[PDB]
């Protein structure tokens, strides 16, 4: 069946090589939007607003995007995708025809397999349930609100398909199974309503099993002989600088970000801290939710500015951990206590 994959392949590096061509001045845009498009964004600022907006979107939005994560890490190791930079220059399709140019970008190089697309399947979910969650509020010139939104979503799908296929990172296939999966993931999410009063235990056991299930299996697939580093030699000769290429030496940097996200949130609900100002409050009205959001925002953004060493893996993964498990619990917890502390007098 290899002919179906070249012909894929060859299609692919046809439309980078067409969009590399005729679109030249808008470089910085699709920058711009391959960068916006990462998922940091989604836990630091879409989160927060959300949560002190309608209390129950945040929840849903946080679950999509772990598990997402999740499926995407997981898929990974086994979907064995392959990048159009370092397919054009180390295949045979192109043996008695002239080779297509093909430009690299130092946000081009890549270490990770591109199958599964990790960036416009979290995006695609995350703006599916954003969208659905707002049609579902002002329920009771409806139709003239469907279409603008319907619209304003598919106009961000698909300029980070176009975003990821430009810096010749991804083929056409890859990322529309990506939107696909991503919008099935929040489809399937939106009919599971036990997510919402749930207890620390069930938060401990959901991470823990995730966890446990994630690391058996990548070690049965490393004791059977399955090769997983199998992209560290192709992004080392087929990149045009060898300074555009960052070696990775921490394989479960995200998997232990989702896990903490997922805990820290779980922490924050089931708290004392939360139950006082978030719920059952007597000063609660809209300009304390504006500055609760205002205050997260500010004070999330100038966090996120602690990068904890690499120098030693299990340092460098508890920390992450625990950073990651700090977001929830300062925008649910720490934050709108104070801020009910204060602006009560």
């Amino acid at each position: 069946m290899e002919e179906g994959m070249n012909v894929l392949h060859d299609f692919g590096i046809q439309s980078t090589h067409y969009l590399q061509v005729n679109y030249q001045d808008s470089q910085d845009w699709f920058i711009l939007v391959s960068v916006i498009a990462d998922l940091r964004n989604a836990f630091y600022v879409l989160f927060p607003i959300w949560f002190h907006l309608q209390e129950a979107v945040g929840i849903k939005l946080l679950w999509v995007a772990v598990i997402g994560d999740w499926l995407n890490l997981v898929f990974k190791w086994i979907l064995f995708g392959q990048r159009p930079y370092w397919w054009v220059l180390d295949t045979d399709y192109y043996s008695n025809t002239s080779v297509p140019l093909i430009k690299q970008f130092p946000v081009t190089c890549e270490t990770g397999p591109g199958s599964p697309s990790g960036h416009a399947m979290g995006t695609a979910g995350v703006y599916y349930v954003m969208v659905t969650s707002t049609l579902s509020i002002f329920q009771g010139r409806f139709r003239c609100l469907n279409v603008i939104l319907w619209l304003g979503f598919w106009a961000v799908q698909l300029n980070v398909c176009l975003s990821r296929i430009y810096l010749a990172a991804h083929f056409p296939h890859q990322v529309v199974a990506g939107v696909l999966s991503g919008i099935a993931v929040a489809e399937t999410f939106s009919h599971i309503h036990s997510i919402y009063n749930a207890s620390l235990k069930k938060y401990f056991l959901i991470t823990f099993f995730l966890f446990s299930f994630a690391i058996g299996f990548y070690l049965l697939l490393k004791g059977l002989g399955v090769d997983l580093l199998w992209t560290l030699e192709k992004a080392q000769r087929w990149c045009e600088q060898p300074e555009w290429v960052h070696i990775d030496t921490t394989p479960f940097a995200s998997l232990l970000k989702n896990l903490g996200t997922l805990f820290g949130l779980g922490l924050a609900l089931n708290s004392s801290m939360y139950r006082e100002s978030c719920k059952g409050k007597l000063s609660k009205w809209l300009p304390f939710r504006l500055s609760s959001i205002v205050a997260s925002l500010v004070l999330l953004h100038v966090f996120d500015s602690l990068k904890p060493p690499s120098q030693v893996e299990l340092v460098f993964y508890v920390l992450s951990f625990c950073k990651s498990a700090v977001v929830p619990l300062a925008s649910v917890s720490v934050i709108p206590y104070c801020l009910a502390q204060v602006l009560g007098q």
